[PDB]
RNA sequence: GGUUCCAUGGUGUAGUGGAUAACAUAUCUCCCUGUCACGGAGGGGUUGCGGGUUCGAUUCCCGUUGGAACCGCCA
């Protein structure tokens, strides 16, 4: 990606100067964006889960692996050995492609993207974005599951400090309130 | 003293071999009638206590209460 090379040059220079980092790779580096569109309807409407996967596939270019619960609950109708939820973890070129596509196409189409930040870092440098609806994503046709759901896009970084993660986010211009 | 059975709606009783609780009376609302009873329509209301097993107990297991049914002899 041309923006990937732009990321290289720009992130290196500003970050290096911003904290006098003694090495170019001391600057934070983003690793992997997990997407987890999971639903318990597979306990009853198994069909739905299948469609779920395809949409997830259609969004990232990686086929989603379906995850299984590690316990069993009667109230939730849960039982061990069943597949409830798919997770995809993008890396390399595809992860940066999805990140740019999200921030530039999907996110500003959000009904009311006022944003949320500073109050999202887990204290170790991660970040989770809770999407409310799937239809807003461009890689989705109107025909879909009878139920509509959101997403749990998350982020990782090489650093362990949440403040430096915020600094990388600002350098990348991820558009949130004051952050 | 010991042994078998039972505890389900307000009252009388069925079910459940773990995933679910009905019948009648009674109760409420509305037709009905001068009025009321009877009648007609509709509505509503449930596992003795505890503690384990199971993802899940009214049901399966062991204890604790209450009510019954049987026995407690030979000198
Ligand atoms: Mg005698």
């Amino acid at each position: 990606n041309n923006l990937k090379a732009h990321y290289q040059k720009t992130i290196a220079k500003e970050l290096q100067k911003s904290f006098a980092f003694s090495s170019i790779m001391q600057v934070p580096r983003l690793e992997k964006i997990v997407i987890n569109m999971g639903v318990g309807d597979a306990i009853r409407d198994s069909k739905f889960l299948e469609s779920a996967l395809n949409e997830l596939h259609l969004i990232s270019g990686q086929k989603p692996v379906a995850t299984k619960a590690k316990n069993a609950i009667s109230t939730y109708k849960l039982r061990a050995g069943q597949l409830i939820g798919c997770k995809v973890t993008l890396r390399g070129e595809r992860m940066w492609a999805f990140l740019e596509k999200l921030i530039y196409v999907a996110l500003p189409r959000v009904r009311d993207f006022r944003g949320l930040s500073l109050k999202s870092f887990d204290g170790r440098g991660n970040y989770t974005i809770g999407i409310k609806e799937q239809i807003i994503f461009p890689e989705i046709v109107y025909d879909d599951i009878k139920r509509i759901r959101g997403f749990d896009v998350t982020l990782v970084t090489s650093t362990n400090k949440d403040s430096e993660a915020l600094a990388l986010l600002r350098a990348l211009n991820l558009p949130l309130v004051k952050g």
